[PDB]
């Protein structure tokens, strides 16, 4: 390993003796997998007619040397094609110098496109070059994927199609969200109060003005100003922060997307939400009616729609109605399934509150078909609009696929003095010990004070959809770059 | 005062709430007063009489003009203003006394015929009316549009319009770079090393990891392992984070694009760029020809393209050859106009950095007229591949257009052990007390090391060029919610 370093670190010495060892000249005019598409169907002897010219420039994955004949596979962006190389028609000196070269080291080439013998399309190199010398070699395990992605892209080509996948489908959902009307806007994120959300935020602090500063674990709150500003569809695509556990489905940053939509409700953005989600299938993967993990997903199904209790029920039938309405029972239960419903963040717990937990630890990891969750206790729905017709129930879903949250949504909340109402009652939580507790936000309350009008809002999980698309097992294989531990 | 009112209006909601919903969300528009204005501009009241068109309108209500038998008020949805004719004999005395007691600011909502009044004003007939929520605070100096966003977004249509423009503006941008074949990719925010500029990071802490972290200067480092990776063509659109002095010129976030071709050098990129920003103005005002702050700007012109040393003597024409390649001239010029060569950033000045401090000092803000600046010193540009004729220079960038940088780019320095070195150099700077020198980052060394081919690349200034598409004076007029200012 250093000794394979330590060698091929002496031939980028004698190189640099002999010419300039990194060169930017060299152009290339095509790309591989659009000559393997182009010319697949043809021959020895078409090939020979068309005698076309081309200059390819990539990674060198391959290399055999047979006396006066060699044959590489060089990779580019794109895909991989062959290098076939003589004397003849390189020239001795070149000849002699290819030979030398590694494995990994970037090479470029002009020639003649052709077709060998063995069938494999191919260039006659009457130029070629070093571009780039690997000093490290190629691997011939499984968290080197993310330390080094670089090294997963070179080595791994369904990598490389994940990735362009990802970008596709964000492409596709601007489009579906710009066809609806929505204008994409940028807001901040760095918060001087962090909220719009459940969760541990990561502080930083301004040197300039000696000032704390989040970086926000959502934009919702600023979204919604621009409501009142009088911008009626609005949507962002961007990065939140959480400051919490590490592991293959826990990343500190991840992407979401959040919209409002003045003069609507929850009703509406189930709708819109569920049409989204069975496009962005159809953009990706032609059809709605897919597969995950080996087991089918049929997204053009219509969603399932239950209410907590229905879920409950319908994932584990041991519980009866007269056990899931008693409070005594809940609590000894949550006990039982390891839920201390002592702590901070049930200091306001009533019954509600326990169903939901016991529907996360019973039924939410089995909601394997789209289903939208809905009616949510206002304990724990601090931003969404109160029911008119039920007390203490709020105009929310969230939505679980393959049992994993993709999406949440409500009625918004644009009363501000329940909005102030609830978030003193967050305050309390917060100062016992509830760390993902709101903190009062006055510039927000004094914002709707303005007069907000009624507005729906949601935030859909871009990773996790992307994830569906893609057939990726875990959030760290749709991340570029996934933070890692030390 | 303003107290008074809040007062009087929070008493109004007090009864509202005491008769019904005071804050309902089943209304459902119909129709967009803007779409009404365009579609029956040539229409007349007998016209109007007979299509007796039956529209839905809610907005925030601006004016009221109020006389005996009728009441006449201008509502603002997001599209634009149309009037509301209120009489009681079609809403209903009830109704109309309500009406009466409304205001300003408050959102309403009407159904009712169309029609034109005597003074030609396109209106509804409103044969229902309602309040859908009351405004509390009264809609109404200079820091206040800032603070207060969403004020200045119902009161100043010219805010609306700038914003609008910035969304459309990037959508082409991103349309750009998608024809040019640029792949759209998303790297972290959050670095473990900071690096790719010269800036104050903001630090933070992951706590379960019990790692320190650092908010990007700059997402450099992680496109280029991309371009290890294989990736030809990368651009990324998204927020840079720099822990410095807040001014009307200074935000510390903003939007940077920065994108990476292989295969290409600051030549391409410079006529790439210039491309860009003048597609960029015919798309967001029709010609690239244009007016900035009262002055004429002319993106159709080629762009000039000048050494440093030719910058300052197209400025100050009283510099000579001998003077600007004079290390004790620059010195005491620098001294003369108020520039500490003392400071840790200068530590490895050369005759180069000297000589760019002094254009910094006399020409950049000078240019006007779009203007790459070209060749800069080895010791200010660490990123930057090195000339292969003039030892000293790189082959890099910086576009000033207004006086402003607009974009910076280079030929990337792919060469590994270059790259340390010139690492371990700003790491002196550093630790003599430059806080913008870099820090080294052995993980981007091990990136290189896998053999990087030679590639391009250049970072846009997204918030300067939308304000030369908007004719924003400072970029707190294109930021929807800029930083706090005292
Ligand atoms: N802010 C929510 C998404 C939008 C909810 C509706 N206002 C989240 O972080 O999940
Ligand atoms: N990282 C640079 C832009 C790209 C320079 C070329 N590699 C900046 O922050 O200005």
């Amino acid at each position: 390993e250093n000794q394979i370093v330590a060698e091929r670190r002496d031939k980028l010495r004698a190189l640099r003796d002999q010419g300039i060892a990194y060169p930017n000249d060299f152009q290339p005019t095509h790309h591989a997998a659009d000559l393997q598409t182009a010319y697949a169907d043809a021959d020895k002897e078409a090939l020979e007619a068309k005698s076309l010219e081309v200059a390819i420039a990539g990674r060198m994955m391959l290399k055999r040397v047979m006396g006066k004949a060699s044959f590489a596979t060089v990779q580019d962006g794109s895909g991989q094609i062959q290098f076939f190389v003589t004397p003849a028609d390189v020239g001795a000196e070149t000849y002699d110098a290819f030979k030398k070269w590694d494995l990994g080291d970037i090479v470029a080439a002009r020639g003649v496109l052709f077709r060998t013998n063995k069938g494999e399309l191919s260039v006659k190199c009457t130029q070629l070059r070093l571009l780039a010398k690997a000093l490290r070699p190629l691997p011939d395990d499984q968290e080197t994927r993310y330390r080094q992605r670089y090294v997963d892209l070179i080595v791994t080509p369904e990598t490389r199609t994940t990735f362009r996948a990802r970008t596709k489908a964000i492409a596709s959902i601007r489009k579906f969200m710009g066809d609806a009307d929505f204008m994409e806007v940028e807001t901040p994120m760095l918060h001087p109060i962090p909220g719009g959300a459940a969760a541990k935020p990561f502080v930083t602090h301004h040197n300039a003005l000696d000032m704390e500063m989040f970086l926000r674990i959502a934009p919702e709150l600023y979204l919604k100003r621009l409501i009142v500003g009088g911008f009626e569809r609005v949507f962002e695509i961007n990065r939140n922060f959480r400051n919490e556990g590490v592991s293959p489905r826990h990343n500190p940053e991840f992407t979401m997307m959040e919209f409002y939509a003045a003069y609507t409700d929850y009703r509406w953005l189930m709708d819109f939400t569920e049409r989204l989600i069975r496009q962005a299938a159809v953009d990706a993967l032609g059809t709605a009616t897919i597969q995950y993990q080996g087991r089918e997903l049929d997204l053009a199904q219509p969603f399932h729609r239950l209410t907590i209790t229905q879920a409950i029920q319908k994932y584990a039938p041991s519980y009866t109605d007269g056990q899931l309405s008693d409070d005594a029972f809940l609590r000894s239960e949550l006990k039982r399934l390891g839920v201390d419903v002592t702590q901070p963040a049930f200091l306001n717990a009533g019954i509600g509150a326990l169903q939901l937990a016991l529907f996360e630890e019973t039924a939410e990891a089995q909601l394997w078909e789209p289903t939208f969750i809905i009616d949510y206790p206002i304990e724990v729905s601090p931003l969404a609009r109160e029911s008119d017709t039920v007390a203490g129930i709020t105009e929310r879903f969230e939505l679980f696929i393959t049992g994993r949250e993709i999406a949440n949504g409500f009625s918004e909340l644009n009363d501000p003095e329940d909005q102030a109402a609830r978030f003193k009652k967050q305050v309390e939580q917060k100062d016992a010990g509830d760390e993902e507790a709101m903190f009062f936000d006055a510039d927000y309350i004094r914002a709707l004070e303005y007069g907000m009008p009624p507005t729906g809002g949601c935030g859909i999980g871009i990773d996790r959809l992307v994830m569906l698309l893609t057939d990726s097992p875990t959030i760290r294989d749709v991340l570029l770059f996934p933070h890692l531990r030390r």
